[PDB]
């Protein structure tokens, strides 16, 4: 029972698109976005058709503006539903070196700075063992966002990152 609406001008306004399940491409119906809102469930919406470019998650929510969603500009294209295992635990372990090396920490809980808690501006590897969590850029949730669907992280190409540059987390809670 999810649903993902999306509207070309500010707060709700002119002409929207709806996606029920995974939209590969809405760029078709919409040439820009500068609202959202989310009914149920978490989305990941992305610039570039394919679920490419820059992504922002938006859990369930009224989105007036892109500012809302820490968009850059008002430029989406695609989008996917985040699917979340029941149970309702959540652990990562992040890593200090490539390919699970160097100094390796396992956290519950989530993260709002690297820096302060784990004396680190970088993460190299990963492994989420349960749940979903989305890795920043920046401190505070800021910045350049990845979504991190459970599974191993070898490098950070594997989150879709260009570079090791994380400074905050946080779990997917629906």
């Amino acid at each position: 029972g999810t649903k993902i609406t999306f509207y070309e001008d500010k707060d709700f306004e002119g002409r929207r698109y709806d996606c029920d399940c995974d939209c590969a491409d809405f760029h078709t119906y919409l040439s820009r976005c500068n609202s959202i809102k989310v009914e149920g469930g978490t989305w990941a919406v992305y610039e570039r058709p394919d679920f490419a470019g820059y992504m922002y998650i938006l859990p369930e929510g009224e989105y007036p503006e892109y500012e809302r969603w820490m968009g850059l500009n008002d430029r989406l294209s695609s989008c996917r539903a985040v699917h979340l295992p029941s149970g309702g635990e959540y652990k990562i372990q992040i890593f200090e070196k490539g390919d699970f090396s160097g100094e390796m920490y396992e956290t519950t809980e989530d993260c709002p700075s690297i820096m302060e808690e784990f004396h680190m501006r970088e993460i190299h590897s990963c492994k989420v063992l349960e749940g979903v969590w989305i890795f920043y850029e920046l401190p505070d949730y800021r910045g350049r966002q990845y979504l991190l669907d459970k599974k191993e992280y070898r490098k950070p190409i594997d989150w879709g990152a260009a570079s090791p540059a994380v400074q905050s987390f946080r779990r997917i809670v629906e």
